[PDB]
């Protein structure tokens, strides 16, 4: 059983970015389930193989990450090209809403260099879907015309499941509250606005985003949270760990079905969780309420209270951490179900 991952959209090698770096995890957390695995990319490396130097159908399964079509590059051609002679199923992996399979051919000047059969993609496709919710992921992937299928699969627990996973230990607090990531295109300024400003804490927002994206009218504000810059991934818990709290932020489409990487960075962090209602509206995550707050004026008082007793502080801190190694434990259940999801 011959493996193979490459990611659609996003050229991959070392850690500089949120799609190469998961790409090289996914790629570790799967060599790490004892089986055959290699990434296929642009060039050779220490972690991977150019296009040119493999037969994509040497591969008994391949596995598609990141797909950017939805200003095609090198790295999109590349891959499309790749699939494009692959002749069995193709397994993808769906870890983001806004990034449906999709084929590039639809989407130019540079047109000349390529042609149709070259990228045209016939295998089917199974999307493995991150989120529980099929119906949504069946809605992301409606203009797909490729034989296609549908299944459920956490696909964000390889953090926890990795080999080296570690709790954070207790850190030193400098912030009340503290959220990591990027701006999103503004998809999410709505509940930004609402959770991370004019809070009257002190509150830090490090990643992509900067104060000069959140300009939209609808959603007025007077001040707003830190910007810090972007940060490894590898160091996302300990940089939370700063923080008394953590924020988990709704997202439509993300509510009640996905469960993203931040949830279990945030989890294992030094930093009590508190999740947005809506997010979780049964509370999957934890079923403690303590955990859930539905606006601004929640939270700050939630955070306040944190601040005002280190008891509950701990005692949210140790049930986190608990529910966070009760899934841990499931490790090898999660490791099946993902070798059935490909087939294996
Ligand atoms: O300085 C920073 C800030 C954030 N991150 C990482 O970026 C991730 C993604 O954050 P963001 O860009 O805000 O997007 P999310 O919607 O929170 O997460 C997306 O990316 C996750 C990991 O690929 C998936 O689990 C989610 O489903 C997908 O929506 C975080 O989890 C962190 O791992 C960094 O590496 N450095």
């Amino acid at each position: 059983m011959k493996i193979a991952i490459i990611n659609m959209g996003n050229n991959v090698i070392n850690f500089k970015t949120v799609p190469s770096s998961e790409t090289i995890y996914l790629f570790k957390v799967i060599s790490e389930m004892g089986l055959n695995v290699d990434i296929i990319s642009l060039k050779n490396g220490v972690y991977t193989k150019s296009f040119d130097e493999v037969d994509v159908n040497d591969y008994d399964r391949l596995i598609v990450v990141n797909s950017s079509i939805n200003k095609p590059n090198l790295a999109i051609l590349s891959a499309q090209k790749f699939m494009a002679k692959y002749k069995s199923k193709i397994y993808y992996l769906f870890t983001d809403i806004r990034l449906p399979f999709s084929q590039s051919w639809p989407n130019r000047p540079w047109a000349y260099l390529y042609t149709e059969e070259e990228l045209l993609i016939k295998s089917p496709i199974k999307v493995i879907s991150q989120g529980i919710n099929l119906d949504i992921a069946k809605a992301a992937h409606k203009k797909v015309d490729n034989v296609i299928e549908f299944e459920y699969f956490p696909i964000e627990q390889y953090k926890i499941h990795m080999n080296d996973f570690q709790l954070s230990k207790p850190t030193k607090k400098t912030l009340d509250v503290i959220y990591g990531g990027s701006f999103r295109s503004g998809q999410r300024e709505s509940k930004m606005v609402e959770f991370l400003f004019d809070t009257g804490l002190n509150i830090e927002f490090f990643g992509n985003a900067r104060e000069k994206q959140f300009k939209n009218p609808k959603y007025p504000w007077t001040k707003a949270p830190v910007f810090t810059g972007k940060i490894p991934m590898n160091m996302v818990s300990e940089k939370n760990s700063q923080a008394i709290a953590a924020l988990i932020i709704g997202d439509k489409n993300y509510n009640d079905n996905f469960i993203t990487l931040r949830v279990w960075e945030t989890m294992a962090s030094d930093a009590v969780m508190l999740i947005d209602e809506e997010f979780d509206t049964k509370h999957r995550i934890i079923n403690d309420a303590r955990f859930y707050v539905n606006n601004r004026a929640e939270l700050i008082d939630r955070v306040n209270e944190l601040k005002h007793s280190d008891v509950l502080r701990k005692e949210m801190l140790s049930i986190q951490h608990d529910i966070l190694n009760k899934t841990r434990a499931k490790k090898a259940e999660w490791q099946d179900a993902f070798k059935k999801a490909i087939d294996l």
